[PDB]
């Protein structure tokens, strides 16, 4: 597929504010609104993001536009990061999608502990990288999604997403 199809499978689509797997207010195709426990704070973030008063509900077009912005922000964060860019540029197109997927889910700060995984990926030691990537809170907390992403890094194919 492509990064949009991959993340749409992993994140789903919901048009009303929901909570992600960590309990944080989210909307659309996995768009984090806030880590605050305040629903009103999440609603304010939503209105700011969409540019109108939504009271917690968006259209599919709005969800898809937010998603495009979020994917682009993940790519640009990789390209501006001196640690991530060299690894990203060493990867083929399918594995670059796996990298964007992780940055979309965890952000640049969430991936900061993956330094050894990043080195193994740049060295193209795929099985070793796959084992190392699984030794993570990420894998333990979202194992099905992590297994799909790890299989993508291990094989360089879309097999985990076609199988699903
Ligand atoms: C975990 C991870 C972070 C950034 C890249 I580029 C690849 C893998
Ligand atoms: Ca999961």
């Amino acid at each position: 597929m492509n990064i949009f199809e991959m993340l749409r499978i992993d994140e789903g689509l919901r048009l009303k504010i929901y909570k992600d797997t960590e309990g944080y207010y989210t909307i659309g195709i996995g768009h984090l609104l806030t880590k605050s426990p305040s629903l009103n704070a999440a609603k304010s973030e939503l209105d700011k993001a969409i540019g109108r008063n939504c009271n917690g509900v968006i259209t599919k077009d709005e969800a898809e536009k937010l998603f495009n912005q979020d994917v682009d922000a993940a790519v640009r964060g990789i390209l501006r990061n001196a640690k991530l860019k060299p690894v990203y540029d060493s990867l083929d197109a399918v594995r670059r999608c796996a990298a964007i997927n992780m940055v979309f889910q965890m952000g640049e700060t969430g991936v900061a502990g993956f330094t050894n995984s990043l080195r193994m990926l740049q060295q193209k030691r795929w099985d070793e990288a796959a084992v190392n990537l699984a030794k993570s809170r990420w894998y333990n907390q979202t194992p099905n999604r992590a297994k799909r992403v790890i299989t993508t890094f291990r094989t360089g194919t879309w097999d985990a997403y076609k199988n699903l």
